[PDB]
């Protein structure tokens, strides 16, 4: 059973997983590490998904890692000497690395609906997402520095791709300070701002019930080549779109749209198979 | 003598390429993807232009692709096992790309002025044009999930590559949602809008003749290093750009201009030579 | 020391990097090419500088190159044959990007306080800096267009990797526009616009020393890991990330910072070794 | 009607491409840079041809560039300045490297039949083919350097690519010394070598029909992915591998095969449909 | 444990890896895809392995895939439509190409010693592991094109570089000819060639026992450095190089070694640390 | 004055860098690292040498690193905590790849003249030059992991691009056994072998008064472009060879050679201007 974190089905094809430590406004011991890597890999398998919204129970999204894990992990690390640490420290850090990039190599679109704080390992989990909804109250804050440390779970790979000012992720990097929902809404990091959770939640399952609506092989195709496309170049990308959709036209989701197009039907009504 | 579009000289060193089939609202037929290719071919040889705008005739810039060419094309493809259709699709697909890398591999300046509705491929069009402008009622809709198929003639290569809200890029593109003026002026999408049709296409021969009046051989190769410099890293850039005015200096586009400089005479006075 | 510029202390751990021609407008003659480099290389090397500001004096931040050297270094090249000229012309646009790019390969955060007209090699510099600041008279200008070349000392390599707004670089670029202070903090150019040069420089000086009472190791090697990360894919990226903090969460800045903040004490309140 | 090869059916699924003026030693003039991309895009989408064999006609396989064609292209170039005489010569580089990328990116395996001299031009064709057998009296030159050059039509891009020793590269690129029939075998340049050139043909023909007896699914692939891998990291082209056989593995060619293999008939009984 | 394979400590830090279905001449079943992932990603955390030697029981190393499972999973795939076919297809070759992908991900030297025919999936095998020694009797046959399929799990993406005669590459791959033991030497894809099995193995085991003398951060970080060379340029290369030995450096290796050779005492004299 | 090395004028355009420190058979004391950075930095910057010989004074080319200064260099690093000693080792390990490097940036062909043993930081210096011969007595050893250490001044990132047998590499990288002329001359990382050292230095002299006999635009282009042609695609690499010869090929060498050619003067007797 996941002890950090709840799955469940919000309604057809969207499953939500909520951070649930709300007793530590969701903090991320040292466990939550594999149990998200377990989620989703699980969701990515999983033929009767085609969206996710995460979220956190409580009073915020995520006060971010947990630093007597931390602690643990980084500053009682095995070893003789500095080298034999530091390839332990690697495999460490390579393997929290991948409790956010299974959000990105997930082929569902992944919306994250932030209330309250979203700190430290937050910014890194929701960079890793597709849509980033977030309240009123909620602040975002590249909080690594302040530990000492330069983050290296995400987001400094991510949250540089996914907003367009980079003097502001300079700057918010190297102070940490907090940036509230204004200023994030603003950036584009956030692409909707909602005045309380409720409303929030209730827009991120209403969009994700909309992905869940279309084509499967359309929409996680989009969301694979979009990633391909962000780290390839353009002409490379295109080569690798053309080698894609040489399988995925073969689909009988574009019969189907075809056949309601002649019929007057609207695509809404359409019943796509599992993927 | 295209079936698609139309080509004319509307001042002097700027060409207007104007999507030509108003009856059906600009639709992308089979001709369509051939002629935008010769022609764009064509101005990139071409030593009089300088500029190039792009706009549509009729009510609205484009429906998108020709649904009914496009069951023709996709749907009975010729091929006795799958292997062989998908060799077929790679081909087709990999020329419908060119439609529009084309407008990105011709050297000069090209400004999209879209009025009314941008849908599907109107979306993957205009992403590979460099500046854009647009009317009060037009819209953009990246169209292709309602189809059955992830969008694979430009948008999601080059979408995300001009604008920085990726949240927003990924809403668009999985709920096929519109986006509206104000929101793509918003977002980066289109650097400015107009009231109406009329007063747009005159801002936008008026831009395309101020860059014609700039050095070609200066404004040509910015447009190239741009392009090399979106996908490279700023080393590889930068040793690129090198290379490239090591030759490029050696014009005397600037020996006139830095002969006015001294002499205190505007640069708009000058006049460059063919390129 | 120097010719065209000048270096302060301004307090503990920041230095003053002003453009010192006041006269002449803070032109980039010959000497501001080569001083820039030996600068920005003693202050990689400097252990006890954190954080960097640069400025100009006088009444703007740069009137960008000086056109005579510039003709005398590139209208009147050494070379008796074409070949041989760019032989030299490569090596000299080489030379004067290291300008620019010895800002970049400083792992001290750099910030960009400009004031009145930013001109040419002006945007060149500030898109090699980290975080840029200006008042409400700035204005900045892709002008090399103007004087008959592409811009080849980083604006083209850095600018489109600044700023989210495709439509808004290309045009700069190909008019050689005036971009008011406005709307360079609505395009994310500039992440904070200021009534006047005091209040700006007095805001910048803060910024620096809020920087410099972090974790060095933590600072430096974020901004290291963001160029990297810029440069390559997230997985590159992440792969790197876990090869540098093998080594660099070995430092006693995280049990120093962690002790702060169970006690409650302000980064400003810690003493970090030196870097 | 090609006036510089020649272009015939050998047999079955083979096509003999031959350098046809014989009475020139093959040289390579204005027309051959056209031909031979008009002849391979032809090749690229004949759905009979499973493999291609090149040859010369007469004494040599060829002599390279004809000089004087190359005064006229080279020396007499359009431009009023010098960055217009390298606009020019930029895009006839760039056509005349498609001249031999264009057998790169024919899928049909292309293999190299060299008797006699094979000079400048003709070692960047020959390394642009696949599979290389010669005659015993066969020679390669990289003779560029020998006409004030660096060769640009494909021999520094791809001869590197194609065997290992880049110290002999090196110096038969430095000093456009002649390497013989017996080095180019030890080298690897070459296969295999043969007394003369009948027996090589034959066995070149021999090798063509050999290969289109196979799946030419599985052959072309090979290649197509055989290319991509030189060029990608392993796991980059492992990704476009599983991207591309998620395709063609659906195939009845693989299933005739298993079911070859089940009853214990030769895989040589089996007939493949076209590709 | 295993089904397929069997794994024995062969000496001190010596792992043996050994195919055995030789009933079956070691022929590449479903459990054989997986338990190789289980067997490396286990040999890739074992702190006392240093070096691991892989070799078949039986008369050959390996007469490649099962066909019948090959089927089953590729001719009888799970799908109601081309495009979910597809996505099913891309998941089996990821996962199949991981099989041999974890051989070079596993930090320490392995070497393949090969008797008797190597055939399809075996050269994918050995073209990942580093050190190839094969028999006077053994052969080696790139045969995917013979079953109607193109080769996926390896062998187009690191056969090419691990030898460096293309021509031999290409025709190896295109007819699925055998190449024997003389050629394979010849060609550089083995390294020695021995008289007998026997022989073979003592060569082998000797080899590793030399490895596994060294100081293990010295050779494993070799190898992670090698492969990273090989798909990166040589800046980059040795950028990572230098960020890798900034904590490698730091091992107690080092001043054993040296003291070690001030003495005049052989690497096994020494105890170096496990890791 | 060079105290680890001597540079002498071998010959019109050719220098001579010899390693002489023949006492301690040419070891790389700290200056020496320093010391042939400046020389090949001078040699890149000179416009009368053509061509490089680099051999070693006595007994050997080189018995590699200085073991006592290697001792004080890393193992009594400055820094306070194991951060803070990588950033010092980060600095001084890209200083010392510098060492080589040179080498290759150097635009001149650099041919290494081995007699003897060429130990360790040999390799990575022969491996970063561009043609190798040796003498009969002469043996290559990358000793590096016998000192506890992977090497990492180039040898990993040259040596496995400059022959094509990766077992080879791989074998003599995890034992650091001695490779003997005859192996050195079969696996090609030498490409011609000589009875004694004067017969080797007066063949290496006579190459390269040959290769400065050749158009040095010609001859240095080729060089640059083969480097750039090793670590890009081949489609990047002829994009910047179109790039690169749109300016060199505008060179009196070509008028020269050809004038020669039609007065039927042999192209040796050309005189080439400085480059
Ligand atoms: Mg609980
Ligand atoms: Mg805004
Ligand atoms: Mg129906
Ligand atoms: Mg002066
Ligand atoms: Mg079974
Ligand atoms: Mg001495
Ligand atoms: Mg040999
Ligand atoms: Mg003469």
């Amino acid at each position: 059973a996941y002890e950090s974190i709840q799955v469940t089905s919000a309604q057809k094809h969207v499953l939500h997983v909520q951070l649930n430590r709300p007793e530590k406004r969701n903090a991320m011991n040292r466990a939550f590490w594999r149990e998200l890597v377990e989620c989703f890999q699980k969701i990515s398998k999983d033929s009767d998904c085609r969206a996710v919204v995460v979220s956190g129970a409580g009073k915020m999204f995520t006060s971010g890692i947990d630093l007597m894990d931390m602690a643990s992990d980084i500053l009682q690390p095995p070893g003789d000497d500095v080298a034999r640490i530091a390839w332990y420290l690697r495999d460490l850090i390579s393997r929290y690395q991948k409790t956010f990039t299974v959000i990105e190599k997930c082929p569902k679109p992944v919306i994250a609906a932030i209330h309250g704080g979203c700190i430290g390992g937050g910014v890194d989990l929701i960079s890793a997402c597709d849509i980033r909804y977030c309240t009123q109250d909620a602040f975002f804050q590249v909080k690594e520095v302040d530990v000492g440390l330069a983050a290296d779970v995400g987001t400094l790979q991510r949250l540089p791709k996914v907003i367009g000012n980079r003097s502001l992720v300079n700057e918010l990097t190297f102070t940490a300070r907090k940036m509230m929902a204004d200023e994030a809404l603003d950036s584009g990091l956030v692409s909707r701002v909602f005045p309380d959770k409720d409303v929030m939640l209730n827009a991120a399952f209403a969009l994700a019930a909309d992905i869940s609506s279309k084509s499967p092989v359309a929409v996680q195709g989009s969301k694979i080549n979009l990633i391909y496309s962000r780290d390839h170049s353009v002409d490379e990308s295109l080569d690798y779109m053309a080698t894609w959709n040489m399988s995925m036209l073969q689909t009988q989701d574009i019969i189907k749209s075809v056949q309601a197009a002649m019929e007057k039907k609207d695509s809404k009504s359409i019943t796509f198979s599992k993927l």
